[PDB]
């Protein structure tokens, strides 16, 4: 990913974008009851915490494009993956605007919360006026589509979230590249069935984990994997992607019945952005807020791992590559051990920066004891080991609970964290509940008891 040019949105007929300059994250009732070291991300150039230019930093993610064409390996990678997907018998038809707007089996309705994007964001018009569940009225949207068309600029916001002190001082705030309700709808109509098939099929055939339910899915994964697990982390995956990987992606879509509209992929690759008062053009890089960012990122990651394997181990049997990805995150396996470090090397050549799994100092042997996926670990239940516990570190929860954006969502926020934490074990969960109930706010929450959660879990399978 790389920015071709950037300039005053006025110089090209685009209005300025008002981006709130103050975070919505303030200390929560449990701020001093739990330990945390994260603070809200820098939102403006002025943040006294900054130690380098904000503009430079928030864009540093676009390290450039490393490859040009789609080589032999990539092509083979494409064939193999496209091969697997073929077996899912994916419906290639388009999705009727209605099902695409309000949802259908395999696809959730649009999220009334997220930005409507341009031009609406600048017109004040919000989704709540265009959509409206009850009737599933296509008319207003249908109208707006003809009126404003598609392939509209991406509105860019700084993501308001908790970050390390380092990523605070270094202005390393993440950015949200929001898509227009139109493009979002168009794409959902174009790929809606692809999206559905993936959500309904997390596993090693789609190589996707998108849509998955950790509480159930974790037990299925170990069975799907091969003997030897191999993993690593990406650094700026999304932004590091080069045009070639997008072309490779289209080659797959094409091979499975979507050549029809692979054009949509072109705007993810080459895209138009509006950030504040400026406008820029990016070559490469997967935008964060588009319909299908997750899935396409996962499909591409599936192409990548195959590639680096075909390029490093001539003769490698891709059919025994069992991997599951969720955007840049991934968990893979092969009958034989492989060198993560070696693969990471071939990676640089493809414009990917790969480092030891979970910020390890070095690439080490991946095991069921240390491997993570979505920050979560794998732990077989003591009483019934054939049931695997998706285990997220308590630290992650402690951090999240020390802050709040809205007091009205405290019940929901804590309840959620509880559904995550209890997997750490009864002793741990109860200490957690104890502390929560050590201040007025918590004592007023409707939190589930361990035994309740654990039994429900057992029956869920
Ligand atoms: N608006 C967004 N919302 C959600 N996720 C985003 C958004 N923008 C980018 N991302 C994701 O976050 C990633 C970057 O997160 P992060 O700042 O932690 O960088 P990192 O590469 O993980 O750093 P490190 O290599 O040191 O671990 C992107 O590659 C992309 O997957
Ligand atoms: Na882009």
């Amino acid at each position: 990913g790389e920015i071709q040019w950037m300039r005053p949105s006025k110089e090209v007929g685009y209005p300025i974008i008002n981006a709130p300059s103050k975070t919505k994250l303030e200390p929560s009732a449990f701020h001093y009851v739990f330990e945390g070291v994260k603070e809200p991300a820098v939102l403006t150039k002025n943040d006294p915490r900054l130690k380098t230019d904000f503009e430079e930093a928030i864009f540093s993610k676009y390290v450039g494009n490393k490859i040009t064409e789609v080589d032999e390996y990539m092509k083979e990678a494409v064939d193999h993956y496209a091969g697997q997907l073929m077996s899912l018998d994916i419906n290639t038809e388009q999705m009727c605007l209605e099902d695409a707007m309000y949802g259908t089996d395999g696809l959730e309705a649009l999220d009334l919360s997220t930005s409507a994007g341009y031009p609406y964001v600048a017109m004040g018009k919000k989704k709540r006026d265009i959509l409206n569940k009850q009737t599933r009225d296509t008319k207003e949207m249908q109208k707006l589509l003809d009126t404003y068309g598609i392939n509209l600029p991406l509105v860019t916001y700084v993501k308001d979230e908790l970050r390390s002190k380092t990523k605070v001082e270094q202005g390393k705030s993440r950015l949200i590249e929001a898509s227009s309700l139109n493009d979002s709808v168009a794409m959902r109509m174009a790929f809606g069935n692809l999206y559905a098939a993936f959500h309904k099929n997390p596993g090693v055939i789609t190589g996707s984990a998108v849509g998955c339910d950790p509480d159930l899915f974790w037990s299925k994964i170990p069975v799907l994997m091969e003997e030897k697990l191999f993993a690593f982390d990406y650094t700026g995956y999304d932004a590091s992607l080069s045009p070639a990987w997008f072309e490779a992606l289209k080659m797959v879509l094409e091979k499975i019945g979507f050549g029809d509209r692979v054009d949509y992929i072109d705007y993810l690759n080459h895209s138009h952005h509006l950030y504040k008062n400026k406008t820029y053009c990016v070559k490469g890089g997967m935008p964060s807020g588009c319909s299908g960012t997750s899935i396409f990122n996962s499909m591409i990651n599936n192409l990548i791992i195959r590639t680096l394997l075909l390029k490093t181990y001539k003769g490698i049997d891709l059919d025994h590559l069992k991997m599951i990805a969720y955007g840049d995150d991934v968990i893979a396996s092969y009958p034989h051990e492989v060198d993560a470090s070696l693969l990471a090397q071939s990676g640089k050549d493809y414009g990917l920066t790969m480092t030891p799994a979970d910020k390890s100092a070095t690439f080490e042997t991946v095991t069921w004891e240390n491997v993570t996926f979505l920050k979560r670990f794998f732990r077989a239940d003591e009483k019934y080991p054939f049931l695997i516990h998706p285990v997220m570190p308590m630290k992650e929860i402690h951090e999240s609970i020390r802050w709040t954006k809205d007091p009205r969502n405290t019940q929901d926020h804590v309840r959620s964290l509880c559904l995550l934490a209890w997997h750490n074990g009864e002793e741990e969960y109860n200490k957690f509940l104890a502390k929560i109930r050590s201040v007025p706010i918590g004592r007023a929450l409707d939190l589930p008891e361990y035994s309740t959660l654990y039994d429900r879990w057992l029956d869920s399978f």
